[PDB]
């Protein structure tokens, strides 16, 4: 039940149990929701979710880089294959080429 | 109801006890929310963000390596299979040319 039971329900539980005591409650710390205002967030929180950001980012990068490399060493395969068959290619004409 | 319940509620009921049993209260410790000053953060807290944005800083940095040395290896395969390329040309320009 805490979904439901929200800050306004529990400020009014309290305002009742106070009338029923503390017939005056806005004397003191006790405020009003209407005056009342969300916290402003710390720096700790921003700065741990900025690290988890940079954490999933980093991990998202070697994702990428293992790609990447996968990637250049296919393309380094081929032109290696390339340059071999071309050195072959090469190697035979000389040859001919000598021999007559 | 702890975001409402701030210092001045706080500090009000306990005056109020104090005014119940402890008229006076300022003559000692206790200290008048009107020249109450927020406390100084210590060195410690500061130095501590401080760490933890130099993290977070180093985590974007192994990002950024990350992508660079993939762009790096990116342009060091195209200048080799460039300057493959062209010494394959320059192989066989020099082959016709002794054959001729």
């Amino acid at each position: 039940l805490a979904p439901l039971f929200g800050l306004e329900q529990d400020r009014y539980m309290t305002a009742q149990i106070f009338e029923l005591m503390g017939i005056k409650d806005t004397h003191k710390y006790l405020l009003p929701l209407e005056q009342y205002q969300p916290p402003e967030p710390s720096p700790m929180e921003i700065l741990q979710l900025e690290m988890t950001k940079a954490q999933v980012e980093n991990v998202q990068a070697s994702s990428q880089k293992m790609i990447a490399d996968a990637f250049d060493q296919r393309e380094r395969t081929t032109f290696e294959q390339q340059k071999a068959a071309d050195e072959l290619s090469l190697r035979q004409e000389e040859l001919q080429f000598k021999q007559e």
